[PDB]
């Protein structure tokens, strides 16, 4: 059931968001990263410095060596392994046992964070990006191939873990209407964004350049990450509304905290950023507003617990937009493989204050009739 499902997932914050899940038998235990931005199930397989525990193939009497090895360098952070399959399930998810493809990690470089509490990966997009090539099938392609579990999942993240729903959708976790965005195409959970405004200000860009040279909704990404012309005129805007005070550049470039005395943050000062996304119709569109809440990351380490500190969580990227794990926060998401759809609908966890909420509304016309896609 559903109701079995919810309050699955945990994390930390800028640590990513993690399920249990069991390989092997008898099972072994791990906490593995939700990924919706990768298509590669990999799990520690040997002893690393920021690893609590690993894959023991050895003691798996399930496990079969593929006899191919496999590569997969991330934006940040990579890692090395050997291919093979075996026995997995989700304790907290369908009460399922699949075989599926697993990469045993054997060498790794940036990959694994100290004290995050997961061991592996979880990709759950599609087996176009796959590596070493499409030939790998994922785990949720295996999961609905062999269980005829519905072709759909969702993920509530909620900030400060969240709730992954395997099979359909949760009525519970939201409210209001759930609004959809067609899939562009079947490899990464390609979206469309057709227009961008910050504190009701439209960015008057074409609307291809939002989406060059793709964009993509990617829970294991921390960030908003943003095509650079649109990082820079999305900084500048949020600068001039905010410019009541000043911050260090190293604050903008994402790397340097801002601290402000406990409960005092001026969320009032910073705008909210619109992302109007592809409707179903053609020129409809419907937008989620994005609150300071959510774009100013809140850090959580003892030492600098006594104020309120924040990294700024929208970065620069060369890859096209990432709808990361901050964007998805505080609303339902809605991956509808079945109907090659995501939907967005505001969470039970949604983030607020007194003036200002999250919101996904909708419809929107535009008048220009070009399509947004960068292809
Ligand atoms: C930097 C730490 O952030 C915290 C971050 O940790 C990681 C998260 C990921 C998943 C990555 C994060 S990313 O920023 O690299 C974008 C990528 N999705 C698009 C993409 C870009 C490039 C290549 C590919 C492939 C896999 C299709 C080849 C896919 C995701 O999958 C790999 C890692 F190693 C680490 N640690 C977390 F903790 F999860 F929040």
């Amino acid at each position: 059931s559903f109701v079995e499902m919810v309050d699955n997932l945990r994390g930390k914050s800028g640590q990513g968001y993690y399920v249990e899940m069991t390989v092997g038998s008898p099972p072994q235990t791990l906490n593995i990263l939700v990924d919706t931005g990768s298509s590669n199930f990999a799990v520690g397989a040997a002893p690393h410095p920021f690893l609590h525990r690993y894959y023991q193939r050895q003691l798996s009497s399930t496990y079969r060596d593929l006899r191919k090895g496999v590569y997969v360098p991330y934006t940040q952070g990579k890692w090395e392994g050997e291919l093979g399959t075996d026995l997995v399930s989700i304790p907290h998810g369908p009460n399922v046992t699949v075989r599926a493809n697993i990469a045993a990690i054997t060498e790794s470089d940036k990959f694994f964070i100290n004290g995050s509490n997961w061991e592996g990966i979880l990709g759950l997009a599609y087996a176009e990006i796959a590596r070493p090539d499409d030939s790998l099938e994922p785990f949720f392609d295996s999961l609905v191939k062999q269980t005829h579990v519905p072709n759909l999942f969702s993920l509530q993240l909620c900030g400060a873990g969240g709730s992954m729903i395997i099979g359909g959708i949760d009525h519970s976790l939201y409210t209001g209407s759930l609004w959809y965005t067609p899939i562009r195409r079947e490899w990464y959970y390609e979206v469309i964004i057709v227009r961008v405004e910050i504190n009701g200000q439209d960015l008057k860009m074409d609307c291809k350049e939002y989406n060059y040279d793709k964009s993509i909704v990617d829970s294991g990404t921390t960030n908003l990450r943003l095509p650079k012309k649109v990082f820079e005129a999305a900084v500048k805007s949020i600068k001039a509304a905010s410019s009541t005070e000043k911050f260090p550049d190293g604050f903008w470039l994402g790397e340097q905290l801002v601290c402000w005395q406990a409960g005092t943050t001026p969320w009032n000062i910073f705008p909210v950023i619109s992302l109007y996304l592809m409707g179903e119709v053609t020129n409809q569109s419907f937008r989620i507003t994005i609150l300071p809440q959510q774009y100013l990351r809140p850090v959580e380490d003892v030492a600098t617990s006594q104020d309120d500190c924040y990294k700024f969580a929208i970065s620069q990227s060369s890859t096209g937009t990432v709808m990361g794990a901050v964007i998805m926060e505080g609303f339902y998401v809605v991956f509808d493989r079945a109907r090659k759809r995501i939907g967005f609908a505001v969470s039970a966890c949604h983030v607020h204050d007194e003036f200002r909420t999250a919101a996904v509304e909708g419809p929107f016309v535009t008048l220009d009739m070009e399509d947004c896609g960068y292809n």
